[PDB]
């Protein structure tokens, strides 16, 4: 539950996805490119259904509005970045006292596709489709080693709550345990 803000890896981490999702390229984000981007096309590659995709889409709104984002609100990085270390900050007081997180809400909404088989828990077969998120989809040998990462009591399936622990490794704390679950192609 410790974040490292300062450290060029978390910063470059970001920035890159700030510059993937800025459709338009000018160094400005929107709610609009965020939406597209992060829910319309990740939602569509992962063949989610409409039901699916408008719960992913308000659960983007709402966590993205977290870090300071609007529909029509052109902003920069600096001020993009800091509104992800609000949010990681407040969210992390809420997550050690297992209370409902935004970003765990966002984690529900997403296991809920990836958990075709309808199980309430994700296996290595479903787990191929994380795969499709980013733009290198994961060599076999990859795709197991990220799903034993996830899979904390290895049990040979995930939950909720082990999803999204990566997740937020990843993206609030640096968590070097959460080092890879995207591959290469996002730093
Ligand atoms: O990674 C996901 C899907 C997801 C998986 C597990 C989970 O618990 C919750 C969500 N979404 C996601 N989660 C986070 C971000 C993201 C992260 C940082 C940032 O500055 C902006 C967006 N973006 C995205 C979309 C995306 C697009 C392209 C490549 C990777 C991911
Ligand atoms: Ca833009
Ligand atoms: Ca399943
Ligand atoms: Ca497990």
């Amino acid at each position: 539950l410790k974040t490292d803000f300062d450290n060029p890896r978390w910063i470059k981490r970001h920035k890159h996805m700030f510059d993937f999702l800025d459709i338009n390229g000018n160094g400005k984000i929107t709610l609009d490119e965020i939406v597209s981007k992060a829910s319309d096309d990740i939602c569509a590659k992962l063949e989610a259904t409409p039901e699916q995709t408008k719960r992913h889409q308000v659960c983007v709104e709402a966590f993205f509005r977290g870090c300071g984002m609007e529909y029509g609100k052109e902003i920069a990085f600096p001020q993009f970045l800091d509104g992800w270390k609000q949010l990681a900050t407040s969210e992390l007081k809420k997550w050690a006292r297992n209370e409902p997180t935004l970003i765990r809400e966002w984690g529900d909404a997403v296991f809920d596709i990836f958990d075709k088989d309808g199980s309430g828990t994700i296996t290595l077969d479903e787990w191929k489709a994380f795969g499709k998120i980013s733009g290198i989809s994961p060599s076999q040998e990859d795709c197991e080693a990220t799903f034993r990462h996830c899979d904390l009591d290895n049990s040979g399936d995930l939950d909720v709550d082990e999803m999204t622990r990566q997740h937020l490794g990843f993206w609030y704390t640096l968590d070097p345990e959460a080092d890879g679950l995207y591959g290469n192609g996002v730093p």
